[PDB]
């Protein structure tokens, strides 16, 4: 075409280089919601039920088992381990009413 | 005007355009940065701060307050659920107390 069709089209290539890099950049940071939710879920919410599904069964009366997850290094570790002195302390009221029995 | 190239003319006049593009992209990737320290910030105030007061009061309970109020029962999400799961374990071990000091008397 004329000089300026020729001089300014000469860029056109590179602009869409950059818009497919932008496009990559912004397509990665949505990805970060659905990892992110997953990564709560594995991390947090799945501990959490456990530990409440635990808990519901020790006050139904199953003292059998010492509480999951007391090794843990976070907070879901120190509160696994305040459960497991809940359950302690009912074992030893329901092991001394057993004893008081007939 | 003291320009003697055509090329430096031309390459030039867009410069300013490409510094603009170049400081759009530079505030983005601090914006994008910046998602850390709030992600912390949300998940100490929606998750460690009531983990933290449901772990004290399962102590405190544990301990021999059987009337501690037990925080968070009213939550909508699972810390909610915690909550109330541990309010269940306070009224059924404050009945074992109880039967115990009864039939000790
Ligand atoms: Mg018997």
């Amino acid at each position: 075409e004329n000089i300026a069709s020729e001089i300014s089209k000469s860029v056109e290539g590179a602009i869409q280089q950059v818009k497919n890099l932008l496009t990559l950049a912004a397509d990665r940071a949505e990805q970060i919601v659905n990892d992110l939710a997953s990564t709560t879920t594995s991390t947090i919410t799945r501990p959490i039920i456990e530990l409440s599904n635990t808990a519901d069964k020790i006050a139904e009366g199953n003292l059998e088992a010492e509480v999951p997850h007391q090794n843990r290094a976070d907070e879901i570790g120190i509160l696994a381990k305040s459960i497991e002195r809940l359950r302690r302390s009912l074992k030893v009221a329901m092991e001394s009413l057993e004893e008081a029995l007939k």
